Formats: C-alpha cells, sequence, structure tokens
C-alpha cells in the first residue's frame, strides 16, 4: 500500500510520520508516540525546528483559549490549544478536525538535526492533558472517518536513517512473518501490557511477577530504551554480565551514560544474551515470549569522529515508573495496536535484524501452573 515505508527517524530521536495541518495545509513531520496522547506542534520559531505550525496563515485553525502543558519523563512544552484540519499524505486517505496544541515554549523537547517538529499522542485520552476531555488524535480520526479503530506499527530502524511503517485501520502481511501473538490492554490509558516472566540467556530471573509491571508497563513509541523498575534492571543487568564475562566493560556503561567501542565490523554479538519477555497471553496461565538479540539492546550511536569503530549505547535502563517497551524492543517486530479488541499483536517482522547463529522471535503458548496475577495494582 501507499502507507508502506512513511516512517522516517534517526536512531534515539524517534519515528515520525509527515502529516499536514491548516488549510492552506502546511507540512509538517510528526513523532510517532504510543506513549502518550496529546497531538502538538511547534507553533513559533526554535533553533532546532526548520518549521512550525502558523496558525495566522490557517483559515481552518479555531482557537479554543485554554493553554496546555505537557511534562514527558526528560522535555516538556507548553502551548494554546485549538482545532484545525489534519491529514496524513501517505496515510489513509482523509481529513479530520482535530485538537491540537501549538507549543509556544519548550525545554528539552526538541532534538537539534532530529528532522520533526511535533509529536502525535496514540494513546487514551485518560492520559491526555489538561484533562480527558482532550479528545486524541485517533479518537478523532476514527469517530470522523469509516477507518477501522486499529493501527500498526513496523519500526525498522536498519542502519543513521531508520524507516518503518505505520499502518491505519488495518494489518498489513507483507510487513511480517508466522503468527502474530496478542496480549490483553490491560486499561486503556497508556497501551498497558503485563510481563509475566523474563528471561536472558534462557535463565528465568526468578522474581515475583509483579515485579516486571511495577507500577505499569507500557509499549511506548516515543521512548527509545527498554526501561525496567530497580530491581527487575539490577537483576538483569547482572546476568546480562554474568554472561559477556569475557569482556569488562565500565559501569558507566550499563549505567546508559558511556559508549563501548570495537573496531569496525569486529563488535562480538555472541558474547551478549538474548532477553526474552513473556506477555501475558489472551488465555488465562498461557503466555507468548518475545525474544530480543543484543542487535537490538546495544544501540548503535552514529558519529563520524569516532568512525574507525563501532560505538554502542547500552539502550536497557532503570525507570521509577514502571516498565516501558520502548522503540529498541518494537524495532524488528510487527506490532498491531488492536484498541477495537482491547489487545496488542506482536509478530516477527519484515525487517528483523539476525545473525546467521540468532534470530529475533515471537512465540507460544507457554503456560504457568502458578496460579498469580502478574498485575501490580
Ligand atoms: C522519553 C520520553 O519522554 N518520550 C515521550 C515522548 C517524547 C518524544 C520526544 C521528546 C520528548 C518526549 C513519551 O510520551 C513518554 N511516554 C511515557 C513514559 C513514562 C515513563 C510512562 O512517563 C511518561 S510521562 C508522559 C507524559 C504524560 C502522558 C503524563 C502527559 C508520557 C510518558
Amino acid at each position: 500500500v501507499e502507507m508502506v515505508d512513511n516512517l522516517r527517524g534517526k536512531s534515539g530521536q524517534g519515528y515520525y510520520v509527515e502529516m499536514t495541518v491548516g488549510s492552506p495545509p502546511q507540512t509538517l513531520n510528526i513523532l510517532v508516540d504510543t506513549g502518550s496522547s496529546n497531538f502538538a506542534v511547534g507553533a513559533a520559531p526554535h533553533p532546532f525546528l526548520h518549521r512550525y505550525y502558523q496558525r495566522q496563515l490557517s483559515s481552518t485553525y479555531r482557537d479554543l483559549r485554554k493553554g496546555v502543558y505537557v511534562p514527558y519523563t526528560q522535555g516538556k512544552w507548553e502551548g494554546e490549544l485549538g482545532t484545525d484540519l489534519v491529514s496524513i499524505p501517505h496515510g489513509p486517505n482523509v481529513t479530520v478536525r482535530a485538537n491540537i496544541a501549538a507549543i509556544t515554549e519548550s525545554d528539552k523537547f526538541f532534538i537539534n538535526g532530529s528532522n520533526w517538529e511535533g509529536i502525535l499522542g496514540l494513546a487514551y485520552a485518560e492520559i491526555a492533558r489538561p484533562d480527558d476531555s482532550l479528545e486524541p488524535f485517533f479518537d478523532s480520526l476514527v469517530k470522523q472517518t469509516h477507518v477501522p479503530n486499529l493501527f500498526s506499527l513496523q519500526l525498522c530502524g536498519a542502519g543513521a536513517s531508520v524507516g518503518g511503517s505505520m499502518i491505519i485501520g488495518g494489518i498489513d502481511h507483507s510487513l511480517y512473518t508466522g503468527s502474530l501473538w496478542y496480549t490483553p490492554i490491560r486499561r486503556e490509558w497508556y497501551y498497558e501490557v503485563i510481563i509475566v516472566r523474563v528471561e536472558i540467556n534462557g535463565q528465568d530471573l526468578k522474581m515475583d511477577c509483579k515485579e516486571y509491571n511495577y507500577d505499569k508497563s507500557i509499549v511506548d513509541s516515543g521512548t527509545t530504551n527498554l526501561r525496567l523498575p530497580k530491581k527487575v534492571f539490577e537483576a538483569a543487568v547482572k546476568s546480562i554480565k554474568a554472561a559477556s564475562s569475557t569482556e569488562k566493560f565500565p559501569d558507566g556503561f550499563w549505567l546508559g551514560e558511556q559508549l563501548v567501542c570495537w573496531q569496525a565490523g569486529t563488535t562480538p554479538w555472541n558474547i551478549f544474551p538474548v532477553i526474552s519477555l513473556y506477555l501475558m497471553g489472551e488465555v488465562t496461565n498461557q503466555s507468548f515470549r518475545i525474544t530480543i538479540l543484543p542487535q537490538q539492546y546495544l544501540r548503535p550511536v552514529e558519529d563520524v569522529a569516532t568512525s574507525q569503530d563501532d560505538c554502542y549505547k547500552f539502550a536497557i535502563s532503570q525507570s521509577s515508573t514502571g516498565t516501558v517497551m520502548g522503540a529498541v524492543i518494537m524495532e524488528g517486530f510487527y506490532v498491531v495496536f488492536d484498541r477495537a479488541r482491547k489487545r496488542i499483536g506482536f509478530a516477527v517482522s519484515a525487517c528483523h535484524v539476525h545473525d546467521e547463529f540468532r534470530t529475533a522471535a515471537v512465540e507460544g503458548p507457554f503456560v504457568t501452573l502458578d496460579m498469580e496475577d502478574c498485575g501490580y495494582n
């Protein structure tokens, strides 16, 4: 379809889709964020913005006379709410009127050279700012068009420049192989899921499974890393250390604050373990596992200055706000946000990035006898 390959990005800086806002249409690149629910676009000059939404030029702009403030994990923005016409040139062939936050100030939000000027929050109204009566974009799209209430994401991030597809209203079979496995959306606010087991090199971390979901677990295209609650993060780091102990790395590396570097072409993929995350299935006590390679959790950092080497950041980090299944872990899966059936599907994507020894996988079913609910609260 004309929807394939409509995402672009730079590694670590998010993936974006081209959109238009206003009439006549103004073209902007917009970050695709399943971890939030506000649609906001740069609307005043900023050093890092190539362009921005000029409301004065749009005859369809309607001002809502209400300010809005959104604080994320590090960055934040503030702006003014209004509505306008919005299209996605390489998405469905439709036009919708949607809420739009016109960002007028921000701190640590825009990224120097990222090539996007806005953010599309694809999560549910419950977490929209100022409050849940601010209808999110996807909800407006569904209410206003015949578009089925589902979207899928194939994030590739191949080899600085990355790409992918966002398919709205459907499942494109050309984008995955093998089966689709579904995990229930536990609560419609973030895309909240439940992890029931974690293995490193097939070794179970042996924790009460509530710990994996302390205090929610989410699927978040707007966060780069796999983020893990402290207790789980330290347990994981210990095993991955143990598995790779033929080489020793500085603590700074494990903290995500220092690169590790090897002479180009010589990264020792084989010393690093795979990581399996088992997700609650659609039937009681059944699960499936998604298995991730170090090619996804060792994120390359492109830098012409360090380019006699290949250099990497460790893309697993600690969270005090729950587990976040970020871009790391979505890359090389085809992930189906099936809102209509309150579930999220995972399959191996046409762009999985594997060894001649190992491959990322989505596989099941697994059964557990332990009658314990893994949901935290
Ligand atoms: C790393 C990050 O903060 N990603 C944001 C999206 C973003 C993209 C580019 C620049 C800055 C931010 C993503 O929305 C974060 N997703 C969740 C993650 C969690 C750990 C649950 O923390 C937060 S706070 C938040 C904003 C509200 C939904 C609370 C308004 C969304 C999220």
